[PDB]
């Protein structure tokens, strides 16, 4: 009684989420010292800030970035030295659940705008001149070892995990977070995925690719569910819609091969791969990224987890039994 899917079990289509190292090297940094993670986040970022999209938030966004940063930087350098590490700890401080309030982007953004200062000389550069453990630096190696994609997705996790967060339940983000980007180059064109026939993901990504959400998140089930990468699934059209206007726009999506099989009732279960640009990194980063769809007999979307890769050989389709 595979059929109707529940979250559970759509969550396992193709063998579940695509085997990576980026777990281990989450959780090993996690580990660390404070003093040895901060400090491996300025070499991490010195690979990658070159590459950054400069000016990327939106003015309501990067007011939010500014009046923090203002708060940070009227303090002294010991001050400002121990308010990354609070934000970085998750301890609780005034600015460190100010920054936990924050959307995903404006996390990001507030990041990018300290490194910016520590350069001015506006902001202690401590995390520059902390002396990282044999752990950190092995750990910096083996980060060094990952695709372009998952490293920037490394310092994503680690930054917007940061901040103290109050509320066992807090409230959805401020609607200003909403649509932060614009666009650079043109939407991408009107796809060929290969082995895929089926209009939902078709439609799916044609939306995304346009930030036209209101389509793409009628494509849902009234149950239905968005899981990221690393992240927990994202339930309902209400919560996906907010998600996909403070997290999912600006993205260029290009799907171009995938496979499918149909269940006895009519359900449908799909897994694409292909390359995906962030706003953050533009033309600079190409993601490899699964899509992995459940969909009701009716053709809506039950769930679709998103994995990130990290090889050419995980675009391929997966081999039965065990989807390899
Ligand atoms: C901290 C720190 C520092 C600064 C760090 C800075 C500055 C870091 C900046 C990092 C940034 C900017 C990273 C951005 C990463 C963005 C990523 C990896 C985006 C991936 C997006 C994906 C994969 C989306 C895919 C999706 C798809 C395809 C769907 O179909 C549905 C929606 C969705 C799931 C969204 C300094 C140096 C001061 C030292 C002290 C500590």
């Amino acid at each position: 009684p595979h059929m109707p899917f529940t979250l559970a079990s759509a969550q396992a289509i193709f063998a579940g989420v695509a085997p990576s190292r980026i777990p281990a090297i989450l959780a090993e940094f996690n580990r660390l010292s404070i003093e040895d993670r901060l400090g491996l986040l300025w070499f991490a970022y010195t690979e990658t800030g070159r590459s950054i999209t400069r000016a990327a938030l939106g003015a309501a966004s990067m007011s939010l970035v500014e009046n923090l940063l203002n708060e940070i930087k009227q303090k002294s350098r010991a001050e400002q030295t121990q308010v990354m590490i609070d934000i970085a700890s998750r301890a609780d401080t005034p600015i460190s659940r100010s920054y936990g309030y924050f959307s995903a982007n404006t996390k990001l953004g507030f990041w990018y705008q300290l490194a910016e200062w520590m350069a001015q000389g506006l902001v202690a550069p401590a995390p520059k001149d902390y002396q990282l453990s044999s752990a950190a630096n092995d750990l910096f190696n083996t980060i060094k070892k990952l695709d372009g994609g998952q490293q920037i997705q490394v310092l994503r996790d680690i930054v917007v995990n940061m901040g103290f967060d109050a509320s066992v339940a807090p409230a959805p983000a401020p609607k200003a977070e909403e649509f932060q980007f614009e666009r650079t180059e043109p939407v991408v064109s009107g796809l060929k995925v290969d082995g895929i026939n089926d209009p939902t993901p078709l439609a799916y990504f044609e939306a995304m690719n346009r930030d036209d959400f209101e389509t793409a998140v009628n494509l849902f089930a009234e149950d239905g569910a968005l899981q990221p990468p690393f992240q927990k699934p994202i339930v309902g059209r209400e919560a996906i819609l907010k998600y996909m206007r403070e997290e999912a726009q600006g993205l260029n999506m290009r799907p171009a091969q995938g496979i499918a099989e149909v269940l006895p009732d009519g359900s449908k279960q799909l897994r694409v791969t292909g390359k995906v640009q962030t706003p953050w990194f533009g033309v600079n980063v190409a993601m490899n990224l699964a899509w992995r769809f459940a969909l009701n007999p009716d053709g809506k979307i039950f769930f679709v987890a998103i994995d990130m890769l990290g090889s050419p050989e995980e675009l391929l389709n997966l081999r039965p039994p065990s989807y390899r």
